[PDB]
């Protein structure tokens, strides 16, 4: 009853070991829930390209992802889509939103993910994802997800022309110091329910943070968002962007604390 798609091809990466992440965190799902990931797409070295050169580069990646997740939605299973890159999403948010026109997209970031080409100053793909998918410009992969369902989750530090273009289009944003699980299920209300996670919304791990306050959200406040999503109205998750090298112990422990946030939304869809 899950069905786990894995992408493994270039998706304009910047950074060396977020397809290598992909690959351990569909590793740890497969071993847990005894499923075979769906791989899609061929591996390339990381790169700073423009993200005008790196997204034709991605095409066929992307499309494959396009057709795998197609599938998945219209049918039974919860879909899984684990991602080296949040860009991997230009192509499932589309299809999301068609399927779905009622969806409730919880981008959980700590960043926006909303720049335009107008608006990027690093020129990264990775930076432009939900906007993209919002029609504010054309990815070539379609785009259809109202701002108004769209609500980013643990976002903080956001540029201030990107975050008025954030607020110009009615995306809601919900910082880590307000991200309860009831704040999130507050912003849903009755619609089904779509998570897209980039790791970089948690706090970077430390041992003794009992007496400070965290800038981005714990491992706790993910996982409540899954335990208070009913099982019912998920139609599906994304993780993406664990930089971890293959083989790594750091990759090893990361993927625990990954196993451990899904835990509530993935056993229900297994059973
Ligand atoms: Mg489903
Ligand atoms: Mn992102
Ligand atoms: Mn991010």
């Amino acid at each position: 009853m899950i069905d786990l798609i894995v992408s493994q091809g270039r998706v304009a990466d910047r950074a060396a070991w977020m397809i290598e992440g992909a690959a351990r965190t569909a590793r740890a799902l497969e071993e847990r829930y005894g499923l075979k990931g769906h791989y899609v797409g061929e591996p390339a070295p990381h790169a700073d390209d423009d993200w005008s050169v790196a997204l034709p580069q991605a095409r066929e990646t992307l499309v494959a992802v396009r057709e795998a997740a197609t599938e998945s939605i219209k049918g039974d299973n919860l879909t899984v889509l684990v991602n080296n890159t949040c860009s991997v999403s230009l192509a499932t948010l589309p299809v999301v939103a068609r399927e779905h026109p009622d969806a409730v997209v919880l981008y959980i970031d700590g960043h926006g993910d909303f720049n335009t080409p107008e608006t990027t100053d690093t020129g990264y793909l990775g930076g432009m994802v939900l906007s993209g998918a919002c029609g504010l410009w054309d990815s070539g992969h379609g785009a259809g997800l109202r701002p108004e369902q769209a609500v980013l989750v643990g976002s903080r530090d956001i540029d201030e022309g990107e975050r008025e273009l954030i607020r110009k289009a009615g995306v809601r944003v919900i910082p880590p110091g307000e991200a309860t699980a009831q704040a999130v299920l507050d912003a849903v209300k009755d619609a089904p329910v779509w998570i897209h996670i980039d790791w970089d919304v948690l706090e970077p791990g430390s041992i003794p943070a009992d007496y400070t306050v965290p800038d981005g959200m714990l491992p706790a406040q993910i996982r409540a968002v899954f335990e208070a999503i009913p099982a019912e109205r998920l139609i599906g998750v994304e993780l993406a962007e664990l930089n971890a090298p293959a083989d790594s112990e750091r990759a090893e422990q990361a993927v625990a604390v990954i196993l451990d946030m899904v835990a509530p939304a993935f056993d229900a869809a297994a059973a």
